[PDB]
């Protein structure tokens, strides 16, 4: 029996007429790609959905929450793209609730840190793409793909990526489809050295058709992470 969505996890980020795609993985915490927010927006400013179906349509399940503050990695390179996670603090609603759980709404499990993927190891990437501006009623749904796995030794190759792929980043894709995915966005894996057979392996970074995705790697600043969602 399936009594969660798919993707309960993945996050949209608006603000102005910007957007970013993001990973809830706690209920007052989503996580995401630095790039997005280099002009450093004010929290107040920023509009995050969970349980969205379509590209900025509402719809029941839809939580609309704001956010109450973010971070970047202090080392995020803006030139070469290496520290590239930031997260952010939902807005605890009245009575200190910020995403309450649904069978559309689930965080998402971070990784063992002895998630050791080989490249047969199974990859998902989730998002909405390319959107026209205006006529929101036509919308496009969230689009998936199976993304494999691609060792760094094969990525940072120079027909390939090259010294470009810098410490903390990872690989998947067809060297050879991509248009979906959306910055911020989710990159979950098979993992199986955690209880949760599925884990967030990946933040959507750049790489796009022919050449393949760089995401930054999530275990890598596993602390980071902690460090600073404990608070
Ligand atoms: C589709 O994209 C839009 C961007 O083009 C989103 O816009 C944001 O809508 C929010 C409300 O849904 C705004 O916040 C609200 O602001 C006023 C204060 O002036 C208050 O009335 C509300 O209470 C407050 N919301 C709170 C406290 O929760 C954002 O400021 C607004 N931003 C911009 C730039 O327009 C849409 O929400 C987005 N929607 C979906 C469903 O995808």
């Amino acid at each position: 029996v399936a009594l969660r969505g798919a993707h309960p996890y993945i996050a949209a980020l608006y603000w102005g007429h910007s957007f970013c795609a993001g990973s809830l993985i706690a209920p007052c915490w989503v996580l995401t790609a630095a790039h997005c927010l280099q002009d450093r927006p004010a929290p107040e400013d920023l509009t995050v959905v969970l349980g969205q179906e379509r590209r900025n349509h509402s719809c029941e399940p839809c939580q609309t929450l704001a956010v109450r503050s973010y971070r970047l990695h202090e080392a995020f390179s803006p030139v070469s793209y290496q520290h590239d996670l930031a997260l952010l603090r939902l807005q605890e609603d009245a009575d200190g609730s910020c995403a309450l759980l649904s069978p559309y709404v689930q965080p998402v499990s971070l990784p063992s840190g002895a998630a050791r993927p080989s490249e047969t190891t199974l990859c998902q990437v989730a998002g909405w793409g390319h959107q026209f501006e205006g006529a929101e009623e036509y919308a496009s749904f969230l689009q998936e793909a199976q993304v494999p796995f691609l060792s760094l030794e094969r990525c940072s190759a120079p027909d390939v990526h090259g010294s470009s792929i810098l410490p903390g980043m990872l690989c998947a894709g067809f060297l050879e489809d991509a248009c979906q995915g959306d910055s911020g966005g989710p990159l979950v894996c098979e993992d199986q050295a955690a209880e949760r057979r599925l884990t967030l392996q990946g933040i959507i970074s750049w790489g796009s058709r022919n050449k393949p995705g760089v995401y930054t790697d999530v275990a890598y600043y596993l602390a980071w992470i902690r460090e600073h969602t404990v608070s």
